């Protein structure tokens, strides 16, 4: 039935860390193609017989934001390309054009009147112009969460299938700095046959050209049978730009650029330009062009030759279409009628040279090669490796993940109901969608804008989040008010989110105190959603006014709580110290919360004159030399104070975490008889080259490996409760927290590099664990991929991006790190792990940005450490691409990624209140989550539809029986189902159609899509 994706090793051609291993990744001058060598081709190899099929495919990288805003940029250019492409499409009929980024084309098209619309209909049907990929951007491949690709995808898909009628089945990835096998997993499940990507390591590309595999089956790690395979087909040279794509010489390739001759403001820079094409001059200009194809040729396996035309924000003047048009088409004509050299050229479609090539295939023409693996770190010269990106602007990359969950929890919640057009769901939906999907460009997520670019990023998501907000609250009070009671304003606001780690304690102050008293108001509703798929317990917390504040559930039934006070850190420009403060007016309550799968509970917050009964209250050590008072307002509890020293602390039967006197973790024991492991934390800082090449928003080029951070003698706050304890240290520029609730402990920083100027801050784990030269990162929260340090290659390409997580074992013992946020990240030592939190850079990095990093803003990160022993654990073999997380560590990641949502009722009385929602939906085994719940038809649809994305992990079996669970079908979780279709997952095909309306669970590794359809 399932794949096995431990146990048996694919068998590929080409396996990417095998293929590092073996390459030397020398960077030698190979002459005009500077990184590669003289390319040589017998001229008799094209024939009458067999032709060189070669196919000029015009285009425009548009980037949705980058140096200007999406709509500064719409207004200045995009607007001019589509408009003028519509003009030329249509009156040229040969002449072809692909698109890529849909939220440009839906801006555009929106604004066309209707006799435009239908030209531009007619231009697509008749396959003119064509849509590649068809996502709302051309995203980032590396610190994107795969459920965000997907999201972006089916935005920009829906769109087209809506208004265009064509869903592309060919990819277009020209631009992401390295690329993620990812894409071709989402892209199969979403009926693509053909992807083509660029930015990969020169290295790379000289190697793969040297053997023709530069087009392959790229299937998963971990896919022994290759269902998972997408043919992908990878250009060769430096740029995507026309002087790198006609062949291996740039230098003739430019003279093949028409817009170069001057009156443009753009040239050569290898000094020879353009000329126009005329009779006297076209056999002299066919055979240099000719030349460069059957070179450029030479590198691929098939008689069909892909030459890209165009570059940044091409196409937009009238002459410019007239002069790539009328020159290229003067070079054809005499071309194709030269039978001596044997080619036929054309304007073509990227679907019309993969359709080509795999009819050269089909008869039998070519063979191609199997590949596993991916394409990170990408450099593109010499030591200029692009792994700065993986934490440029840490804010927003954290802010993703936010507004991630809070997506999919939104859309969750509002699917349970079919809702009137005034409550306006669907166009909050739609809004929210669009501006996180508009973040996945690769100059958004990626922290490569420029800074009032990164500022546009930044308030588009804050209006998605409020849109979330607002529609997941209108849900809460639909879900949980007896139905003949609930009377509804679309406009009021009936709960307040709030949320504990957004923006941040010490970030901002944004979250509201339930305020409580004898003279105003007794008691207070709170409701707690949980978007996952099982019963879920977490200890949540809420800000009170008084601490003598008591839990209950909708029952009456009291529940254990315990109070702590609330700490905010200051830099006392005074005393020159990071202490904390206590406030004197609001305190935190924090209590375990039990939600059903998919559903809501409600319990009340209750004040008393005194100590309740049920809520105990955490003690307080502050340890500094040189103390003072720390008064508390009305907390029961005296702070207490100390000199610093080592101190431990446990919490249930959880571990014991032993910490330093500078409040940084030392060892962690896992059980009362086992040993203290080491497991050390540090902080430590790279700078920037004096000399050559600075580090800006993409490249890391560190000067040497990182120094300590000195810590001087820090304040350190140990807060002790029954429910939560936590160790907090006030160290330059990161307030580093341990939080512990009886299991692995949370660890959270707030990252203030201020103005350290050329400063890079890592956060490091120092530990025993023989890993060696082998650690583990993850690819768009989705796979772990082995990674195996390289003393061959510089400190800054053994950096990967973590955008969720990452470990190192030996045979006896593993360190996991989850993230709530994408960073960079190595294991540069065995035993260590090392991740970035926040980098500032005065320079500009020669990538076109035109400016450094000097934007910072203070940004709370997250984590869970998980420390465990695995000698007992089903792992793949040595020679195995992947690696697979525990259940535990499984769990700790969607502990940050999804965590509770919390509800404060609004007003004094809610009427009709209930105290659950969802306890009968069933509870799903642990490897399995319905990443998307999203009703598809609006109120006016008499078939109602519902779309499920399902994706199943896999966990580590290590001798854990499995509790029996319930099934879960999807298609019978609203009532009146009458069919259920497997859909890719998009939602835009239906694949079958399911036997007794019962959706199947997916295999290990697996995503399948569903879509129920109810009568009622
Ligand atoms: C002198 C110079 C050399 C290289 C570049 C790029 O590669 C720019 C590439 C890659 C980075 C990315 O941020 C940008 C935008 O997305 C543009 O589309 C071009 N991209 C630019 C200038
Ligand atoms: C859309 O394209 C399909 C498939 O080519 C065609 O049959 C149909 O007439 C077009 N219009 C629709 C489905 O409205
Ligand atoms: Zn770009």
């Amino acid at each position: 039935q399932c794949q096995d994706v431990v146990q048996d090793v694919p068998n590929v051609d080409v396996q990417m860390l095998e293929l590092y291993d073996r390459m030397s990744f020398k960077d030698i001058d190979g002459g005009v193609w500077k990184q590669g060598w003289n390319i040589k081709y017998d001229p008799l190899k094209y024939n009458a017989h067999h032709k060189l099929k070669v196919f000029v495919v015009p285009h425009s990288h548009n980037d949705p934001g980058w140096i200007q805003t999406f709509e500064e940029y719409y207004q200045h250019d995009t607007k001019h390309i589509l408009s003028n492409a519509l003009r030329h499409l249509h009156d040229n009929p040969e002449m072809k054009f692909i698109w890529a980024e849909i939220s440009y084309f839906a801006r555009f098209y929106h604004d066309l009147g209707e006799n435009k619309k239908l030209q531009m209909k007619s231009i697509v049907k008749n396959g003119q112009l064509e849509f590649v990929t068809g996502g709302w951007v051309m995203p980032d491949e590396a610190n994107s969460h795969w459920r965000n690709v997907l999201l972006q995808l089916t935005e920009g898909q829906t769109w087209l299938k809506q208004f265009m009628n064509v869903t592309p089945t060919a990819s277009w990835a020209i631009d992401p700095f390295g690329h993620s096998p990812t894409m071709p997993y989402i892209l199969q499940k979403s009926g693509f046959k053909n992807m083509l990507i660029q930015r990969t390591h020169y290295s790379v590309k000289k190697e793969l050209a040297q053997q023709r595999q530069l087009e392959f089956l790229w299937r998963q790690i971990w896919d022994n049978k290759g269902d998972t395979a997408l043919f992908t087909h990878m250009m060769p040279f430096y740029s995507y730009d026309i002087p790198h794509t006609c062949g291996p010489d740039p230098k003739v390739c430019c003279q093949f650029d028409f817009k170069r001759m001057g009156s443009f403001g753009l040239s050569c820079p290898w000094k020879v330009p353009p000329r126009t094409i005329s009779d006297q001059n076209v056999a002299a200009r066919s055979d240099l062009l000719v030349d460069q194809w059957k070179k450029k040729a030479e590198l691929y396996r098939t008689n069909v030759l892909l030459i890209p035309l165009g570059d940044d924000f091409r196409f937009k003047q009238n002459t410019e279409w007239d002069v790539q048009r009328v020159n290229y088409e003067r070079l054809f004509e005499h071309i194709n009628s030269q039978a001596h050299f044997n080619v036929q050229a054309q304007f073509g479609t990227l679907q019309e040279y993969f359709d080509a090539v795999h009819q050269a295939e089909r008869a039998g023409q070519a063979e191609f090669p199997t590949l596993s693996g991916d394409f990170f770190t990408y450099a593109d010269r010499s030591d200029n490796y692009w792994s700065g990106y993986y934490t440029s602007r840490p804010y927003h990359k954290r802010m993703d993940r936010v507004l991630m969950h809070y997506v999919r929890a939104a859309e969750m919640l509002s699917a349970w109901h079919s809702w009137d057009g005034m409550a306006r769901i669907e166009e909050r939906l739609e809004q929210a969608r669009r501006e996180l999907s508009l973040f996945q460009h690769h100059d958004g997520i990626t922290g490569t804008a420029k800074t009032h670019v990164v500022v546009d990023y930044e308030q588009r998501m804050q209006e998605a989040l409020k849109a979330c907000q607002m529609v997941m609250q209108q849900s809460v009070y639909r879900l949980l008010t007896k139905p003949s009671i609930y009377s509804p304003d679309f406009s009021f606001s009936y709960f307040t989110l709030d949320d504990s780690r957004w923006p941040g304690s010490g970030v901002e102050d944004s979250r509201t105190t339930i305020i409580l008293g004898e003279d105003i108001l007794p008691s207070k509703h709170v409701v707690m959603h949980n978007t996952l798929p099982h019963w879920r317990e977490q200890l949540v917390d809420f800000y009170v006014s008084s601490p003598f504040v008591s839990v209950t559930d909708l029952a009456n039934n009291p529940v254990e709580a315990q109070v702590s006070p609330v700490w905010s850190w200051h830099h006392d420009t005074l005393t020159k110290t990071i202490h904390p403060q206590g406030s004197t007016t609001k305190y935190r309550i924090i209590f375990k919360a039990r939600v059903p799968p998919m559903g809501l509970a409600t319990y009340v917050l209750t004040i008393s004159d005194s100590k309740p009964e049920h809520t105990s209250y955490a003690s307080n050590l502050l340890l500094r030399k040189n103390p003072t008072s720390l008064p508390l307002g009305q907390y029961p509890e005296d702070v207490k104070f100390g000199d610093p020293r080592e101190i431990s602390l446990r919490v249930g039967n959880g571990p014991t975490l032993a910490f330093s006197e500078q409040g940084l973790l030392k060892s962690i024991q896992l059980t009362q008889d086992s040993p203290h492991v080491p497991v050390h934390f540090k902080f430590l800082k790279y700078g920037v080259r004096s000399h050559g090449d600075r580090s800006g928003a993409y490249l890391f080029l560190p000067n040497g490996p990182a120094s300590p951070v000195e810590l001087g003698q820090p304040v350190v706050l140990v807060t002790k409760g029954k429910l939560e304890s936590s160790v907090s240290v006030g160290l330059p520029s990161v307030v580093h927290q341990t939080i512990m609730r009886g299991g692995a402990p949370e660890i959270r920083n707030l990252v203030d590099i201020g103005s350290l100027d050329n400063t890079e801050i890592v956060m490091r784990l120092e530990t025993h664990i023989d890993s060696g030269d082998i650690f583990y990162t993850d690819l768009n929260g989705l796979q772990f991929i082995k990674r195996r340090r390289l003393d061959k290659l510089p400190l800054q390409a053994n950096y990967y991006p973590i955008p969720s997580g990452m470990f190192i074992e030996d045979a006896n013992t593993r360190l996991t790190l989850l993230t709530g946020q994408p960073l960079g990240g190595s294991s540069l030592a065995s035993g260590e792990l090392e991740i970035m939190q926040d980098r500032r850079l005065a320079s500009d990095d020669e990538r076109g940005l035109g400016q450094g990093v000097l934007d910072n803003k203070p940004v709370l990160h997250i984590y869970r450490l998980v420390l465990e022993k695995v000698n007992n654990c089903v792992r793949p073999s040595k020679l195995h691409p992947a690696g697979y997380l525990t259940s535990a560590a499984h769990k700790a990641s969607q502990s940050l990624l999804d965590p509770l949502d919390k509800f404060i009722f609004a007003e004094n009385e809610w009427i009709g209140a209930q105290g659950q929602f969802g306890g009968d939906h069933p509870s799903a085994r642990e490897d399995l989550d319905v990443s998307v719940m999203r009703r598809l038809t609006k109120s006016s649809a008499k078939t109602q539809r519902v779309g499920y994305v399902l994706h199943r992990t896999n966990l580590m079996q290590c001798g854990t029986p499995e509790e029996h669970t319930q099934k879960l079908d999807v298609c019978h979780l609203l009532p009146n189902v009458a069919r259920c279709e497997r859909t890719t997952l998009t939602f835009l095909q239906n694949l079958e159609h399911l036997d007794g309306m019962v959706a199947p669970e997916v295999c290990p590794m697996e995503t399948a899509a569903y879509v129920s359809s109810h009568s009622s």
